[PDB]
């Protein structure tokens, strides 16, 4: 059950899409925002666009393995992104989903409180 | 901090919460078998619809704790008729959603894996 042992990119980003849903559904459901408000400010931070941006923000510093896990995930045109961002925003979930699996969920909060200091 | 799941959480902000917690577990127990996208998704898609959080609301809402049971009572009672099921179907879905929602913000993790537990067991 190791890391890249039986885990391919997609099916590490599969994960790591719910983990940062799961987050960022968290975070903005704590301010008694309405249902149609609640959707939008989630909705602008569960995008490829903007999750490509928190990679290229933080990919120069996790860890090695981490770092090969979001390299090879970067690798069917975007509906709204660049294709280099929809691959990076795999990256980004790719490496969540992995950070979850080796209970490392701590660099995962790191990365979240980014994301908060920011909107 | 937050405050408490009566304090200032209607049953429709936890059946959000909820829904991403229930995504999350769903696809975790079958992103461990190796399926392909089509499949895995195929999976994943049949315990995460209204009709099947209902038929498990349904198999566990009597034995749950009075805290919970009101939960999933004011949940339930959309001028939204559902597509895939019944509006009974739907506010139990959400009534599932919401207290699935509200153990995890009272850090009962536990007892939801306990719910999740039913979920695989009654599919092997
Ligand atoms: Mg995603
Ligand atoms: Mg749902």
């Amino acid at each position: 059950s190791k890391d890249i042992r039986d885990y391919s990119g997609l099916e590490l980003a599969f994960l790591g899409d719910a983990i940062w849903e799961l987050e960022i559904r968290k975070y903005y459901l704590q301010f008694g925002y309405n249902i149609p408000t609640l959707n939008k400010y989630v909705k602008a931070k569960v995008n490829a666009k903007y999750q490509s941006l928190i990679y290229k923000k933080i990919i120069n510093d996790l860890d090695e393995e981490f770092k090969v896990i979001g390299k090879r995930a970067k690798n069917t045109f975007p509906r709204s992104c660049t294709v280099m961002e929809y691959k990076e925003a795999t990256a980004l979930e790719a490496i969540i989903g992995a950070m979850y699996l080796l209970k490392k969920e701590e660099e995962i909060k790191k990365i979240i409180n980014i994301v908060i200091k920011g909107e």
